[PDB]
């Protein structure tokens, strides 16, 4: 629902990355649907699953970038690390009962992804596909 992956918009020419992006999009979509309900326990389970996967995806990209000497690795990692800090803060507040997760939360994640993948991830394609 919320997100649709296509190669034209988001293809990196890096198979593992494209596959992990498609999983992220599916997990955002699930959270997005659940976030229109009051099922707070289900929201939390899906939130935590999504964030765990996103962090793992970032680690996967970072390991490959740094092992190959990719030119823009440190700046790219910095973008990841700011998102992880926002996500961790959201988890802390959500799991304390101090903030809610709603469809603005999933639209923010969508916004971040739809900018980051074409403008930041695509740039590693020549290096990581070589
Ligand atoms: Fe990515
Ligand atoms: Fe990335």
């Amino acid at each position: 629902a919320l997100m649709t992956w296509t190669a034209a918009e988001f293809g990196t020419n890096v198979g593992f990355a494209d596959d992990q992006h498609k999983t992220i999009f599916d997990m955002v979509n699930k959270l997005h649907d659940t976030a229109a309900t009051g099922n707070r326990s289900e929201i939390g389970k899906q939130l935590d699953a999504l964030i765990d996967y996103v962090v793992m995806h970032f680690k996967s990209e970072e390991t490959e970038m740094q092992k190959k000497g990719y030119a823009d690795f440190a700046a790219h990692k910095a973008e990841h690390d700011k998102l992880v800090g926002v996500c961790a803060d959201l988890q802390k507040k959500f799991h304390a009962g101090e903030a809610e997760v709603n469809q603005d939360t999933t639209r923010f994640v969508r916004d971040w992804l739809v900018n980051h993948i074409p403008k930041v991830d695509k740039l590693y394609g020549p290096c990581l596909s070589a």
